[PDB]
């Protein structure tokens, strides 16, 4: 009695087979309705081949290349008999060239990330300003400019980024409630733009704790994570990398703008994964998160841009990531950067090593008249086996966000290049929610100031706690 | 089997009954003669007075402080009939203070650390100069230049501070073998310093890596150690601080001197815990080392010191502690650090609690023709159980270094005051050495600018690899 959402006429193309891709087949399987052959998944691994030869789909042994992109999916995405969805969940691939080659062949698209094509990520030669996430998600904001409208491809619709630009309205909407701002809801940017702007948001952390652990211990020169290892280093070796609040004092010495573009952004010279927030979540109370670089670090400050009639920004939250992964992630990174290479091997943990634990993720509005609020998921490992195969927390969470994206792109599918922010917030979490485990908000009276200045001086601005030069450990 | 060393004449009081105390008695039971009634063990713990009883010896719950410690020891040091042992393992007292009584009674003493009456360590009112262990290392010194000779009381005779200082020698004089220098090897302080200048060692690293892990995960809310975490968590949150080599040509804006004393030290305005630099061991590799104060990072740089004519510095190496403790103490920083405070709770690993694991604990010497070369001890819990009961491997290391202090204490008992650098090395290696698992000395071509720079500008001198500049994470 699981509910099923629509018929999928056409193909339905998976391309990558790893964590995510696991969770989500199933999802699909569960909430739409079409017939099995139509659904082909492609992978170069051996695991991932033997994964879907055991479930009867499917399956194409090739890594999708910018030599082999175009003759390799065009003759997939058009099979028919109606309209195809390109579900891409992988790694070393263009989201960009594929959602236009989907678009251009009038397939639906979805993924979670900007991923470039192999090499990006490691090239010596680029800038670090060109390897950054502003640049990559500029590339996806000019191709929407030169072609818009059409076939809808929805850009980074995960858990984060994706789901948390939900929270961030849902949690707009509860601050409004609770601090007696009056109005409609809003229903257009600009109007959440004003709203965020009226209820004195200054910034928000995408504030994250993975509590989840496993049945063994951590093991030397080994990279433990519970989602992509291959992807959660690739974005930690990007600078660091924030949506930059026009509240903010000040920035440090080696942190840089962007010349062009949406104009909502900062990075710093310097890893995202070895650079340290001081945040907070319900379950973890105060604690460090890495700093990692986001899309929805760019989106969502971009998306709650009050603009003048010149065109200049008179608001912005600052908007970044505030992670703190699973112990052994966080283990392993202390490991990755101390050794200055990557590790041997990795493994991501799976549902069937995982002792306990929870992936709480959730969005921390800050700066307004009740100091800090956070909203979003708590759910366990528990549950999370309860109500969905294949997957372990961080995963479910990712792969409801995807079956809601898709859901929405299928009920919206002439809406041209959009993020998560640009879908409605709510028919994406009434497809979610099921998925999420307890969903609360909670006030805090933490801020970064809270025990300081200490045994020593600390370069802190006391005139406001949630300055980011309170917020970046030095 | 066991040497049976001296006969000791006098009470044996034993201060502090925690991890090492509780590792050192059985040691000082298995090689020395006395009475089994001369020995008495003071700690105010109630847990200690359970353990204390078990073993048959006797104990006083009670905490020695300021106010009590004249009318309380010396009554029990004099008891007679001839020469006693201090044997000083406990937190929150002065070691300075106890030292000098039992001098001024004519009892021996040892410590493994220059300990303040409690209060000292969070004290507001104090400058961060103040709390430093130089500051604390200063007084000893100006103790031993008032009162010159008499009876022998060893400061810092642990394993780091203590055993590390042998380390030094013996790598000294394996580093000239392996050049094919011979003759006779240094016997006196000018000639150990002059051995290092000329053998071009530019710096010294106490270099060392936990990997003790627990039968139980690290948990939430809980700092865990294989050792003092009251004592770990004072000497992390001090200054971060190093002995301050000649070669040293940059140091951070807040770094700072000192006005007066040895002239061997400088410290940052940071805390030590939560400072790391690029390090490396044999089972680690390059790793991340913590910078926490430590007695040796000065004492061993002023013992290496030359100086001119005049009395200024010529040669003096660098010296620091580069600290990767167990995992579980890893995770502990990254908590207390993040939270701003300290944990509810905190436990020290039992060694029936331990799965496995070793404690890789040594002196790395760099900067000579055959760029850096590690020596120390690879102890493993498994042969910690099999030779000494009551402790783990990194109370192992510590309580033999501690018997091996008093058995050069009643070898020497007219010396003064002296450190684990004015001890016959050779003589207290033979007394450690059945108690340290492998002991092996280890060539690497690893430097600090390894894989540098990468993807981001750094601060680097390619001319000098072992530079300070390459060495602290910036
Ligand atoms: N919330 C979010 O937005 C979010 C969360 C998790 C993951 N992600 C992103 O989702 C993607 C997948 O994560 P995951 O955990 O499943 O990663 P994963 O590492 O588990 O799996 C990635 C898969 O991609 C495949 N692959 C590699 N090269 C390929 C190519 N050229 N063509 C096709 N497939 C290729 C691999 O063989 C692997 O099976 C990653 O890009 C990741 O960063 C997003
Ligand atoms: N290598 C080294 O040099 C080295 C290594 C380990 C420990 N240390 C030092 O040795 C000492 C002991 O370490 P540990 O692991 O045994 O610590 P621990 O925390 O396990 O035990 C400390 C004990 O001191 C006792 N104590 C507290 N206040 C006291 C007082 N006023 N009088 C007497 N006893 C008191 C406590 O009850 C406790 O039992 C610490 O100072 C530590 O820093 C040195
Ligand atoms: N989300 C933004 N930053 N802008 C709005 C984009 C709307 C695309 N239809
Ligand atoms: N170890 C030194 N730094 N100096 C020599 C001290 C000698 C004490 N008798």
């Amino acid at each position: 009695d699981w509910p099923v959402y629509h018929r999928i006429d056409g193909p339905i193309v998976m391309i990558g087979f790893g964590s995510i891709g696991r969770g989500t087949l199933p999802l699909i399987e569960r909430h739409f309705a079409f017939d099995r052959s139509k659904l082909v998944v492609i992978d170069p691994s051996d695991e991932a081949r033997k994964l879907a030869e055991a479930r009867g789909v499917r399956f194409i042994q090739q890594a999708v290349t910018r030599d082999n992109y175009r003759e390799l999916l065009v003759p997939l995405l058009t099979a028919g008999p109606g309209q195809g969805f390109c579900v891409n969940l992988s790694v070393d691939t263009s989201s960009l060239d594929i959602m236009e080659l989907a678009r251009e062949n009038g397939a639906l698209y979805i993924d979670t990330v900007v991923e470039p094509w192999l090499g990006f990520y490691f090239d010596p030669d680029l800038k670090p300003e060109a390897r950054s996430n502003y640049a990559l998600r500029e590339t996806v904001l000019a191709a929407r400019r030169n072609k818009p409208g059409g076939t809808t491809a929805v850009s980074c619709c995960g858990a984060n980024p994706g789901m948390v630009s939900w929270f961030v309205k849902q949690a707009l909407v509860n601050l409004a409630a609770d601090l007696g701002v009056t109005g409609e809801e809003p229903t257009t940017r600009e109007e959440w733009a004003r709203l965020a702007m009226d209820l004195g948001v200054k910034g928000i952390h995408i504030a994250a704790r993975d509590t989840q652990r496993a049945s063994f211990p951590k093991p030397f020169d080994v990279f433990v994570n519970t989602w992509s290892v291959e992807g959660f280093v690739s974005e930690g070796l990007q600078p660091a990398e924030l949506g930059w609040g026009t509240f903010e004092r000040w920035m440090p010495d080696n942190a840089r703008g962007h010349d062009s573009g949406c104009g909502a952004g900062i990075y710093l010279l310097q890893p995202g994964a070895n650079t340290r927030v001081r945040s907070w979540t319900p379950t973890a109370m105060a604690q460090y998160g890495f700093l990692v670089t986001h899309n929805e670090s760019i989106s969502i400050a971009d998306f709650l841009t009050v603009r003048d009639a010149a065109g200049q920004a008179v608001y912005r939250p600052t908007c970044h990531y505030a992670y703190h992964p699973c112990n052994d992630a966080v283990l392993s990174l202390h490991e990755m950067f101390g050794s200055g290479k990557r590790q041997s091997d990795w493994r991501i943990l799976d549902e069937t090593e995982i002792v306990d634990g929870i992936d709480e993720l959730g969005v921390l509005l800050y700066g307004h008249g009740k100091n800090a609020y956070w909203y979003g998921s708590q759910l366990s490992i528990e549950e999370t086996r309860r109500i969905a195969p294949d997957q372990n927390a961080t995963g479910l969470q990712v792969s409801s966000a995807v079956l809601a994206g898709m859901v929405w792109a299928l009920e919206n599918p002439n809406a041209g290049i959009v993020e998560a922010d640009d879908l409605d917030f709510r028919r994406c979490l009434e497809v979610q929610t099921p998925y999420l485990g307890p969903v609360v908000g909670v006030y805090t009276d933490w801020t970064p100031l809270a025990g300081r200045p200490g045994l020593f001086p600390e370069d802190i601005d006391t005139s406001d706690p949630w300055q980011f030069r309170n917020v970046l450990v030095r």
